[PDB]
């Protein structure tokens, strides 16, 4: 039934860990999920339920393309992970969309 945009979505999730993470972790949140929202965004993804595994593999390979090592990458898909996670339960996204969420 709801429907969140990509920026919505990504401001709500920072409000929401504003509760038991630290500044920092919060800003890191952001700077990892400021790469996906732009991305969506350009890709025309208006809500993120329209997300799919094959959006989500479409965005790791755009990521690997980037200058970023792997381990910052992992850290970038693990923050994506858990924010599908949040979206999930709030019925934001597919129950079945997180999982489908490659960490390397």
């Amino acid at each position: 039934r709801p429907s969140l945009s990509p920026r919505e979505a990504r401001d709500r999730y920072l409000a929401h860990r504003q509760t038991d993470a630290a500044d920092a972790s919060i800003k890191s949140f952001r700077y990892r999920l400021k790469h996906f929202v732009e991305w969506a965004e350009e890709r025309d993804i208006t809500a993120m339920r329209e997300l799919t595994g094959w959006k989500l593999d479409e965005y790791e390979t755009f990521r690997r393309g980037s200058d970023v090592s792997p381990a910052t990458l992992n850290g970038e898909m693990q923050t994506l992970k858990n924010w599908l996670e949040y979206l999930a339960r709030i019925d934001v996204v597919d129950e079945d969309l997180p999982e489908k969420v490659h960490v390397p």
